[PDB]
């Protein structure tokens, strides 16, 4: 019966022919981000591994 695209990271669903684009752009928009370099990340990713990731920049003197 799946007539919808469902959202893998939240509850939210589309139009089976909604534009692939829009579509990755929604998905892309809960993943969360190094400000640093703007690797992305699963949005439920750990809060103290990411934020060691972020560190690392600068503990390192890029
Ligand atoms: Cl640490
Ligand atoms: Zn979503
Ligand atoms: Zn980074």
């Amino acid at each position: 019966m799946d007539v919808h695209k469902k959202c893998p990271l939240c509850e939210l669903m589309f139009p089976p022919n909604y534009d692939q684009s829009k579509f990755e752009e929604h998905v892309e928009s809960h993943w969360k981000v190094c400000p640093m370099c703007s690797e992305q990340f699963p949005p439920d990713y750990d809060q103290q591994v990411f934020e060691r990731h972020v560190q690392t920049h600068f503990d390192q003197n890029v």
